[PDB]
């Protein structure tokens, strides 16, 4: 074919930064 030739971290504290419910599922940055 063509040959082309040339963050922000935190804690585990219950109220601060909580697991939210399904966290093994959906695990990220949409988890806590």
């Amino acid at each position: 074919k063509m040959v082309v030739t040339l963050v922000v971290t935190t804690i585990l504290e219950s109220p601060y930064v909580m697991m939210k419910k399904n966290h093994e599922m959906l695990e990220g940055n949409e988890r806590y």
